[PDB]
């Protein structure tokens, strides 16, 4: 698995589950091509985004929907989404996001 | 002064001077269009992106360019940028301080505002 | 003003006002002596807590009352305080501003150290 | 496993290795009673620390020696060390910690 999504709820202590997100590819002319998408599950991951074969080095963004979150919560939020963009470098890649309604921290765990 | 940005550097315990930023407004098309840009002073701050009249209500992006700035100190970091998007001013005027903290793997944002 | 503490609700996307905080210097003996005490303004910071003379080389421990916060405001979380534990003024005075952004789960801190 | 700790680097995108820590329990006269200790996994995890049984209700400290990690890699951090304080309520605890030589944030995700 290549590619993982963890996100947490820094309000309730707890995985944010059902959060949706979508995964884009930065194309030869600067758009964004729909890449991956899911939900996180009761443990506050998505995983089986995509496979190692398809997931060439390139430049990727993941748009967390973090205001539906809150907002079926019952809980006003600032951010529209959150977004994580990066490299993908061939020189395993779990994103990790803990959210609050005013605020949120993402992390990047690189491992092998 | 409606729309301020904070950056912190959290490897060094200091602000993060010289980081540029893009402000984008969503446009009545979907597309984001070009609002304010500008760079961090020695405090860490940016002052002066815009005014009270030209911020009116809409969806804004304010893209924070932290890979220019950690290359530009020799460490290369994961994110091409930190992007804070949000909807302002949609129950009148506010005033929304923006701040991140920034380390090579990881960044925090959070927004103050107030009335 | 060598030590200033700056405190931000990321619930309510404002400052955090009204937290209580006491600062301690550990002691010759390793017990934390008592130093200062106070509590946040209406923008969310504390001043004045000491002086450059009185602030001397030492570890010093800010334990800022997250619980008493959080619960004056009906929410129950999961934390005591948060302690902030540092080394101050041993390569010579420094200034320093402690930031914590607290959530009912969560909270980070960072410093700012100036000279 | 009614209490594990999870630490990550964030300079380098990485679990925590070898970062030790110590749980402390406070006593009825105030004091810390010290009360588990380990050192975090090549997973930047510390698992058994205690046991279901021995975990009751109460006030503990768990105290993680941040400057011995950022020492050991080259680097002058801020903080003594990382300190989260809580109280164990009956109405598994996760604690994380994400570091960095001059900040640090913690999250606990408590669930069933
Ligand atoms: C918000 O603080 C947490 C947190 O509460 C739980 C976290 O869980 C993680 C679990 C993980 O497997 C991994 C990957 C570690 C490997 C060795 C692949 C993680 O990085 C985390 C977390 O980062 C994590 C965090 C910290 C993340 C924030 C504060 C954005
Ligand atoms: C929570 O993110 C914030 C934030 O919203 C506001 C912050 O305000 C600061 C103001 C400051 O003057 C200084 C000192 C900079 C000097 C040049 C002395 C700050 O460090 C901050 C912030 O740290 C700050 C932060 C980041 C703090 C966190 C994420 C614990
Ligand atoms: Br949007
Ligand atoms: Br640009
Ligand atoms: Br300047
Ligand atoms: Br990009
Ligand atoms: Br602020
Ligand atoms: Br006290
Ligand atoms: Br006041
Ligand atoms: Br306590
Ligand atoms: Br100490
Ligand atoms: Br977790």
């Amino acid at each position: 698995c290549p590619l993982m999504v963890k996100v947490l709820d820094a309000v309730r202590g707890s995985p944010a589950i059902n959060v949706a997100m979508h995964v884009f590819r930065k194309a030869a002319d600067d758009t964004w091509e729909p890449f991956a998408s899911g939900k996180t599950s009761e443990s506050g991951e998505l995983h089986g985004l995509t496979t190692e074969e398809e997931f060439v080095e390139g430049i990727y963004k993941v748009e967390i929907d973090t205001k539906s979150y809150w907002k079926a919560l019952g809980i006003s939020p600032f951010h529209e989404h959150a977004e994580v963009v990066f490299t993908a470098n061939d020189s395993r890649y779990t994103i990790a996001a803990l959210l609050s309604p005013y605020s949120y921290s993402t992390t990047a765990v690189v491992t092998n």
